């Protein structure tokens, strides 16, 4: 069960590219570290969600059989650096995340879409309805959490596509914690108690949403998702090919295993994880590790030497 090391390795390599302005270098260092370390853990695993396909993205592709070959079969999802932008620009909130579940329990690869997603902590889990307007979701979650609607804090990615959403949430008088990248940590923060974030809502990336669903399954809470295309061209494509885009995906629908493992390691100083500190002896790396069987969330600061 050497899994944590992976993300830690991912951060460590990636940590040496912070502020440097090169994004591909950080992604590549993190991917190389995580690959070289995961192919050594006694674990046969298929990457259902990763960097990409077997063409331009050479490393950490979908369908890659990772591990030394031993152990039980399992679905594997990895974001080497969530918010690579923030890594290269030397800004806060950047992590290396990894989710592991039973074989076949993670959400469909299928075709490459974005994902509209809305998540809340265990408090108001059963009252989410992603098809309802954000007004009703905010009001329901507010009453359930015993909050006034003015003190609700919705986390939304600061994009042009979400502008309307912004306005709507601002109509209910609710606060919006606009972030720039990384809705995995944002969803985990929404499902974190006393974290300031009560709810996440927005159209982010499907891999991030599936890994966040694994995390939410581990720690408790609920995320609902609808697939979404980037342009009208892909909406049309989904129409000829029979994609029920109106379909709602739950937390279990994305990751439906029984043992669910989610570990992140901070690259830069994030809200839920401190970045990698380098000193001549080695480096300190902070990580979070969550298991579904036990519900024990473990926050681990690790000291490394050479
Ligand atoms: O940045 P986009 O393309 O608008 O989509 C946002 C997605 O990018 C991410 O920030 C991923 O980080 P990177 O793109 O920097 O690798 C996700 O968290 C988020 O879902
Ligand atoms: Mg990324």
């Amino acid at each position: 069960m050497e899994l944590v090391r992976v993300t830690e390795a991912g951060a460590m390599a990636a940590g040496r590219w912070v502020g440097r302005g090169d994004k591909e270098g950080g992604d590549g260092a993190a991917v190389d570290a995580m690959r070289e370390l995961v192919n050594s853990v006694s674990m046969r695993g298929v990457v259902v969600i990763g960097e990409g396909e077997k063409d331009h993205a050479p490393m950490l592709y979908n369908g890659e059989e990772v591990g030394n070959g031993d152990g039980p079969e399992c679905d594997f999802a990895v974001d080497p650096i969530d918010g690579t932008t923030l890594m290269s620009k030397g800004m806060t909130n950047a992590i290396s995340v990894l989710a592991v579940a039973d074989r076949g329990t993670m959400f469909d690869p299928s075709a490459v879409f974005y994902m509209n997603k809305i998540a809340v902590g265990p408090d108001a889990a059963h009252v989410l309805d992603i098809t309802a307007p954000i007004s009703e979701n905010i009001r329901a979650v507010a009453k359930v959490k015993d909050l006034s609607v003015r003190d609700m804090t919705v986390c939304i990615l600061d994009r042009p596509r979400h502008a309307q959403l912004i306005h709507d949430v601002r109509a209910t008088g609710a606060r919006i914690r606009l972030i720039t990248d990384g809705d995995v940590a944002g969803a985990i923060s929404a499902c974190r108690p006393h974290s300031g974030t009560d709810l996440l809502a927005g159209i982010g990336g499907t891999p991030e949403g599936i890994i966040a669903a694994a995390a939410i399954r581990c720690m408790g809470g609920a995320i609902q998702a609808q697939l979404a295309p980037r342009d009208d061209a892909e909406r049309r494509k989904a129409l000829e090919a029979g994609y029920d885009l109106n379909q709602v995906l739950t937390t279990e629908d994305l990751v439906s295993g029984e043992n669910v493992f989610f570990c992140a390691t901070g690259v830069t100083d994030g809200d839920l994880l401190k970045g990698v500190r380098y000193y001549p002896g080695g480096c300190t790396t902070h990580s979070i590790v969550m298991r579904s069987k036990s519900g024990t969330v473990r926050m681990i600061e690790a000291y490394h030497r050479l």
